[PDB]
């Protein structure tokens, strides 16, 4: 089973500029011929030439909402194809918003799938309880089947299907949630190991947890839905919204050394870079190789070694 | 249940550069505003005025008897005040040595409390095994009933009553115990989780620990002593008493959440922060913003997120 | 049990900088005074005179041969010699080649021993596996048995006979092993934790394994060599062969503590400390006041306190 590189430099999904260089970035590090040292063979989509909606106003306090739905329509239907083609899709993107796209055309090919995000952030507010209508922090509510209806028709996002049920998805990492958010998240009954849990249980207990509770009735197709400020800003810093008391580099690594061990992964997102908002060249150099080693190890690196 | 915010600039109980902004530094960073933002009411009673000893001479060792000793009257006056009240205070201040206030007039009003003492130092020098004579290091020592009859008595102390046993105290973050101090704690038998402890155990064992040894018994009053010092310096840099493998901004936060949960706290320091000791502007900041995440997690703030 | 401080100021088993400078640089920091402050009685033997052999050209791929292999050859018969007379030795290196001869002159005395080796690396390559000739990677390959006859006999290395067993030594803070050094652990069955181990496990549960592993079955003699590498760079910044997502400032100290607390503890090396590599000169500094911290923890030196 081959890997899909997929870029989407996009980020009309939040106010910060910067972010749509994520995926140049991650490129110049090496990020393919590094991929391709794995035992995977590895394809580079390339980048999508996302275009601009016209007279895109805001819909209520929503911005750039046809721009978003549009850009994020057309990374849906890539992922599907490359998902159709038997290959999983890695996505280097701007802002966290593409995931509606990533996620939804990924779900058409597998409905099954069952989602891991990981961030700082639930990313889990609607139009109506945002309090910045900025959408990389409202994608899972245009993809959970519990929030359809919830909240008025968005413009341009006529497209998308909600694919997956709050059951579906397991958030790590969580620390920095809105009232709105936390409301929901709440009385949808939706998993989450905040890092208080991660600080209680440990990062081990908490991938046992997460796998027996998405895995345990039957196997599926593993989404893997990353934004690198789900780790502490002494390793992420070039992002938008750094938190501290984040994951370690360590604990990021564990993540995904144990989802490559299932062997169910099918898809993947590596959001949030932001190569400008780096206060030194050195924290957008820690960003991106902290960036690249998880996707490696998504598909194989592994710190004990490795051998043909 | 309200909250009592009590000022304390006092810097006698070390030399270290003025740590009497601390009160002021952590109100201009908005503690007031945002803790009326939970679950408690909250009145703001002022920094406390403290009069200075005038030939207040040395005693033996210990500098500023008499001055430190009267600084911490007006306040334990003042805490036993909102103690009885049936508010909960909230002691902001400079040095350590102020617990002694602190402590003393809330044990007058519950004398039945027991002691979470968060903190890199025991603190627990008598004024005869120190070796600097600074009262920041010796406040346990003229609070423990078992040190009482171990040294002369000092200038401005006498009206202390030694109000916690042994066996009522637990510390957490040890990591640079004087020779004198670690006979007293093992001889005395006092419980404590040294940083030894807590990579042995994790903070979430550490914590389960702590509760069923203070309050297994009996459910009672929790008085939580939090020297920001406790944190590691990465964390709480501005600080006078530096020390490198403390506690992480996740544990400190993990400590303030269960005992938040147990609905038991009672009483509330956070010391040590001298605003005049920040390298660079941002290690002051760094410092504030982590002491006043710590109360507001005391008072309800939890990192999964919070809702009306 | 008294202690004798080994001067090896060495550095033709790797490139970089001058890691010869390391003896210097930590009795510099006061590592000798610190000790005898301890309960052991302290002695320093200096630094050993290194004669650089002629016409040393490099054997095959190997640098430096016959002057890495001499050079362990004096170090082994300095350091049997002071095992000799029940002394346990502390060997402060240029790079880590220099264990071929600290351990080997310490198992002529005890060839029960056992060993823990704390490094980012397993320092297993062979002179035919290793991809850069460096000696200094290649320590364990000449004292195990099970590797005895796998490789060419190296010049200056006939004094060399495997001491240790594939059995008798445990790894900790693996992250960079290579595809040959990987496949020789599996195939070999070496016990080992890499950080993945300890990220899952905790630091606590790692030395309650490395101990029933290694003292489970009989009780002998310790011989830990340390890298400071084995640490983050956060940590231990002035190293030849940094990796980040090492062992915390922490876990290192519990490390040490538990093996003091076995009272084993018989060889001990501290390596790869090179302050010329510090991007500045408080990075040597922290560097090496963190290698004198571990020594110091290697005899009794304890986080919750030490009194007479
Ligand atoms: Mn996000
Ligand atoms: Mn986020
Ligand atoms: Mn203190
Ligand atoms: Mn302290
Ligand atoms: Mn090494
Ligand atoms: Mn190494």
């Amino acid at each position: 089973k081959p890997i899909e590189i997929i870029g989407a430099p996009f980020s009309k999904g939040q106010p910060r500029g910067g972010v749509e260089k994520g995926p140049a970035a991650l490129r110049k590090a090496g990020l393919v011929e590094k991929l391709k040292e794995t035992e995977y063979n590895v394809r580079d989509h390339g980048d999508l030439a996302f275009v601009d909606v016209p007279n895109d106003s805001p819909f209520q306090i929503v911005k750039n909402p046809r721009s978003v739905g549009k850009a994020n329509e057309q990374l849906a239907a890539v992922v599907a194809e490359t998902q159709k083609n038997g290959t999983i899709s890695v996505v280097l993107g701007g802002d966290h918003s593409m995931a509606i796209g990533s996620i939804s055309g990924h779900a058409r090919v597998h409905p099954d799938l069952c989602v891991i995000w990981v961030d700082a952030h639930t990313d889990i507010a609607t139009p109506l309880t945002t309090s910045s209508g900025n959408l990389h922090g409202q994608p899972v509510a245009f993809l959970l089947k519990e929030l359809k209806g919830k909240f008025p028709d968005v413009p341009g996002f006529s497209w998308v299907t909600p694919c997956i049920s709050a059951k579906d998805i397991v958030y790590i990492g969580l620390r920095d949630v809105d009232p709105g958010e936390h409301y929901i998240i709440k009385t949808l009954g939706i998993k989450y190991f905040s890092m208080t849990e991660v600080d209680k249980l440990g990062i081990g207990k908490v991938m046992e947890e997460t796998f027996s509770y998405l895995l345990g009735r039957k196997k599926r197709p593993i989404h893997l839905s990353f934004d690198v400020d789900g780790l502490d800003p002494v390793f992420t810093p070039a992002t938008g919204t750094p938190v501290v008391g984040g994951l370690s580099y360590r604990e990021g690594l564990y993540i995904t050394e144990e989802i490559y061990k299932t062997g169910l992964l099918s898809g993947l997102d590596i959001m949030e870079v932001n190569p400008t908002l780096g206060k030194t060249p050195e924290e957008v150099t820690r960003t991106v190789n902290t960036a690249v080693a998880l996707t490696l190890s998504c598909f194989g690196t592994k710190r004990e070694g490795n051998h043909k």
